[PDB]
């Protein structure tokens, strides 16, 4: 809460990251810009980040354009963020993602550069009520982004921004791809659509066309029955009911059946719960931990970058606990196929 706390961190010889607690003092060869009021996190409760894939893409495009433009040719580009620690965390997340994706930096090097001026960052909270039981750091987020690049989850050369931004909106279905051509996480459909007057309650029908055009062969419901499974199976989708209470953790039987269905699925799997966040994210996270050997923290971070608010409360603890078992089952899966 004073200009003594201001820190300037050089990213490249042209790009700089600044955390400012006062008036951004200009210079003739310095260009200041902030994303604090442009790329804002849409919170559910006390969760403040990380920002989604679209915002990471928009930021990366914004810096790439700024470093390319004739207007700022010999100018130092300074990304500044304000006094709010929540905004500082998100801004640093964006810089570190940029370092991992568009520069050849390792996650640890990106994190080293960001914490350089004894800079302390608050780790990301979950969407739960009250107190948080597990936090994801910036390093967890960078490790998630790097592994996403290596395993093909993130590809900014073929990323469709318009499609992501259209389908994430509650009015168009509240859908997000976690793993391209393999996993969709979405909001639970109701019997009868109610898309008018502030309501964004979709019926199974508004997903059918998108699903069949993007090779979804399987649909898994973890929610209580709000629609008849026929409305999906009549369209040739393999529908599975794998129920577990709202806000609960799944049993070994539900996790194993989820994995079996997903492993034996021919095309993409579309998973939903009420909001498509808690129960959905937890199970998709179990698959990612098993088949890609990613940590609970890295996995939660990735699912949250693709779909904010995913994995809530007790579910974070579950994934942290199940990490070793999922890793062992994944080692045994790959040796059985070899």
């Amino acid at each position: 809460r004073d200009p003594q706390d201001d820190v300037y961190l050089d990213i490249t010889d042209r790009l700089c990251f600044a955390i400012l607690y006062s008036r951004p003092k200009s210079a003739s060869n310095v260009h200041y810009f902030s994303i604090d009021n442009e790329l804002e996190y849409e919170n559910f409760y006390a969760d403040f980040g990380p920002l989604n894939l679209a915002m990471v893409y928009r930021y990366c495009c914004k810096i790439n354009k700024k470093l390319k433009s004739i207007t700022m040719l010999r100018k130092k580009i300074v990304h500044f963020t304000g006094s709010d620690q929540r905004k500082q965390a998100n801004a640093a997340f964006l810089v570190g993602c940029y370092m991992v994706i568009y520069l050849g930096r390792t996650p640890e090097e990106a994190y080293r550069i960001l914490i350089f001026g004894e800079t302390s960052y608050i780790p990301f909270r979950d969407a739960a009520y009250g107190s948080c039981n597990f936090y994801i750091t910036l390093l967890d987020c960078f490790h998630a982004v790097k592994k996403a690049m290596q395993y093909g989850f993130l590809n900014f050369n073929s990323f469709n921004l318009d499609e992501y931004e259209h389908y994430e909106k509650a009015e168009n279905g509240d859908l997000n791809w976690i793993i391209p051509d393999r996993f969709i996480a979405f909001c639970g459909p109701h019997s009868r659509a109610r898309l008018e007057s502030g309501y964004h309650q979709h019926s199974p029908e508004t997903y059918i066309q998108y699903f069949k055009n993007h090779n979804v062969t399987t649909i898994i419901r973890l929610n209580k029955r709000m629609y008849d499974a026929k409305r999906f199976t009549d369209a040739g989708f393999d529908h599975h009911d794998l129920f577990f209470a709202d806000g609960s953790t799944p049993t070994d039987a539900i996790v194993k059946e989820f994995l079996d269905i997903c492993e034996n699925a021919e095309g993409a799997i579309a998973v939903h719960s009420k909001a498509g966040l808690g129960r959905t994210g937890t199970l998709i996270a179990c698959y990612i931990m098993k088949h890609y050997r990613m940590t609970a923290a890295e996995t939660i971070a990735w699912v949250r970058i693709c779909r904010p608010g995913s994995v809530i409360g007790p579910q974070q603890q579950f994934l942290v606990m199940k990490q070793t078992n999922l890793w062992l089952e994944g080692d045994y899966f790959r040796q059985k196929l070899k």
